[PDB]
């Protein structure tokens, strides 16, 4: 119902997982930082649904599964219902839209955020109309197993400034990382 975004940490080599996990250790400000970002409403009584593809899901730690304060939709053609502690089960990016108007959801969601496979990614990137990409530039080579996508430059514009994202550079267990905002209409 309102905004559609997407959020991501990836490698100087556009890594985003190894062997169902994180390339690089955990960086517990960055985790902070994705909870603030999916979690807070912009609306008094909403909240914000966050899509998930079933690998994502599976790589969340059990104790904080599902997503506190979030609806939770994993997305997947193969199982038959949500996986245990998750809300719903949607079969598309399409169809996990379109249940958004759904007299239900219709009027509990705000925002939308995509928090990943690349798989979803790729096709919320594909898909028409306004969207936002948060990414965290993780500054250093991990050994990954799957990257994200290419950001098309002349679709996406690099924002100067987004409130409430830090502008600088931040550190943590030596590892350097800044906060970007993309955003796209067509
Ligand atoms: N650094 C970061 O920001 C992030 C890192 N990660 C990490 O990346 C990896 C997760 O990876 P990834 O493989 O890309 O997995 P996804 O989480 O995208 O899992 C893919 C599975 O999800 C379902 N699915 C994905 N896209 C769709 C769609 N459009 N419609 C329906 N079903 C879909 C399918 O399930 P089925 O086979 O059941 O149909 C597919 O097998 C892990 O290593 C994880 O820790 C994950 C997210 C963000
Ligand atoms: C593999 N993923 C995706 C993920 C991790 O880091 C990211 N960072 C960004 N910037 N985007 C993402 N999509 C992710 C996740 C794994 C675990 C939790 C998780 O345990 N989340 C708790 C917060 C834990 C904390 O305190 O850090 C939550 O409430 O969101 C979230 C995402």
């Amino acid at each position: 119902v309102g905004s559609l975004n997407c959020i991501v940490a990836v490698s100087q080599n556009m890594g985003i997982g190894k062997n169902g996990d994180l390339p690089w250790p955990p960086l517990r400000n960055e985790g902070r930082y994705f909870q603030r970002m999916t979690t807070t409403s912009s609306v008094e009584g909403k909240q914000n649904l966050v899509i998930m593809g079933k690998k994502t899901w599976f790589s969340i730690p059990e104790k904080n599964r599902p997503l506190k304060g979030r609806i939770n939709l994993v997305l997947s053609r193969e199982l038959k219902e949500p996986p245990q502690g998750a809300h719903f089960l949607s079969r598309s990016l399409d169809d996990a839209l379109k249940l958004t108007e759904q007299p239900e959801l219709a009027n509990k969601v705000d925002m939308v955020w995509i928090v990943g496979g690349s798989s979803v990614y790729k096709e919320a990137m594909n898909h028409p109309g306004h969207l936002k990409l948060f990414v965290t530039r993780i500054m250093q080579d991990f050994e990954s197993d799957t990257f994200f996508p290419e950001i098309d430059l002349e679709k996406y514009k690099l924002l100067p400034e987004y409130p409430g994202v830090l502008s600088d550079v931040q550190e943590e267990k030596g590892i350097k990382y800044k906060f970007e905002v993309y955003e796209k209409n067509d």
